[PDB]
């Protein structure tokens, strides 16, 4: 279950979540788009599904990408608070899994976001480990698509 | 107008926004529920748009509305980072005014949430001050509706 996927999160796992955050999460705007422009450059069979947004190739100066692109590192730092509550991370997790489940987003195809955070962890030094510890915070979402 | 409105944040509007927010946003999980139990208990006729929450009466034991009363103060805390950028805190605007319209919430019944707002700030020993300049917080979202 979900809850399972979240319980396991251990307190090594927490660290280093909350360590690279405190960085990451310092600078939501410039991280968040830098995020949303990786995944658009390495997996560009993911555009068509925000065409809401116009064109992404536009990265900051999009409005409408900015806006998006904040309000997922806002996402993220709901999941960050939520950490030492198993239960209460479950209920903003399954919340934001209605969210890709309504626009037809599979398990596999949320995790294609594991990449770009690689990437955007590397950039300020944070190395396999963080990577690691991210893709299980990732997994807990893909416990609920 | 959104940028109009969003003009209308003085220094003084932003300090009474920051200085209660300190206080109501350090427990997201509590106030979130007292303003969302709040808003069903004063306008019973808002109820009907929240079908996806199941029974709101259940309050913090219901799961889903606690997912999203939890989710909604991130979107209160989004605003409070954007106030020193006016054009960062319109564009994230614009991207929830958009969570509304494709629910069919008009402007006026998003203005709804003003009395369980004054409410809960009440509770925390803030009066009318900030209340009002909460309002203002919330004409932006309701200009881009
Ligand atoms: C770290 C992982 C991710 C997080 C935390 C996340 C978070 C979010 C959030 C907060 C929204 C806004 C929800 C709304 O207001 O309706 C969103 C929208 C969306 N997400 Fe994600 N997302 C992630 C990964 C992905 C991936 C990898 C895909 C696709 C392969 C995806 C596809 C979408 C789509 C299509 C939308 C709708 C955009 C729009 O039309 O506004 N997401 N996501
Ligand atoms: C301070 C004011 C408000 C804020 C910041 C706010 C914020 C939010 C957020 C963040 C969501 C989730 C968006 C999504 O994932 O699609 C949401 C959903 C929603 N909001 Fe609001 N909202 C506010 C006031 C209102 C009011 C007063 C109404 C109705 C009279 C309303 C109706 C809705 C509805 C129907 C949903 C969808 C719930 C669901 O099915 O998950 N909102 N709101």
């Amino acid at each position: 279950s979900v809850y399972d996927a979240a319980a396991q999160l251990t307190a090594d796992v927490k660290k280093d979540l909350r360590d690279s955050w405190k960085v990451i999460g310092s600078d939501k705007k410039g991280n968040g788009v830098a995020l949303m422009t990786t995944l658009f450059a390495d997996n560009q069979e993911t555009i068509g599904y925000f065409k809401r947004l116009g064109n992404v190739s536009q990265g900051m100066a999009n409005d409408k990408l900015r806006g998006h692109s904040i309000t997922l590192m806002y996402a993220l730092q709901n999941f960050i608070d939520q950490l030492d509550n198993p239960d209460d991370l479950v209920c903003v997790v399954e919340k934001f899994a209605v969210n890709h489940i309504t626009r037809k987003i599979s398990a596999a195809e949320f995790g294609k976001m594991n990449g770009p955070i690689k990437k955007v962890l590397a950039s300020k030094n944070f190395g396999d480990k963080y990577a690691n510890a991210w893709a299980k915070l990732v997994a807990v979402v893909q416990a609920a698509l």
